[PDB]
């Protein structure tokens, strides 16, 4: 299940950066950015393979990719944030 | 519930160090390494007491033992990572 909706302004600033890179079609900092997210655990709504893709949200200071991601869905404005390594997701509202 | 599976290569490098010590049965850096994990919140599957053990994953820069751990179960390659002090867990895939 999706936890709720959160305004973009309420998320870390790095989430805005990732969304801007997605709009531009990259380039992306990490090699894993843009790979299919399989939704294996069925946390997000059931969709076809390739409906979802994953992108890093940089964690300041981290040596690794960390735990923060944006998952895009194919629908307009359908973007999910996770800060806990895919345990929970919130829909991003870019209007606020 | 477990949050998903994570590749070992995607975890902080110290996770590999901890897995190597577990394979050798130590010696371990902390006296709390190898204690039973009680799974009090039932995040992991329910098992008899003593099934799970916990080990520190060192966090460089932290002043404490930090929040990163590996929990082992008794089955082969049943190794879980938590980065958030036991709130969420991922199964480690050592093949990737």
């Amino acid at each position: 299940d999706v936890s709720g909706t959160v305004c973009l302004s309420a998320l870390p600033p790095e989430a805005t950066d990732t969304l801007n890179l997605i709009a531009a079609d990259g380039p992306f900092p990490y090699s894993q950015d843009g790979v299919v997210f399989q939704n294996r655990e069925s946390v997000l709504p059931t969709q076809s393979y390739g409906y979802y893709h994953e992108y890093t949200v940089i964690t300041p200071g981290a040596r690794t990719r960390g735990t923060r991601r944006i998952i895009t869905g194919e629908a307009t404005q359908e973007d999910y944030y996770t800060g806990d390594h895919y345990a929970t997701f919130s829909l991003i509202d870019q209007t606020c």
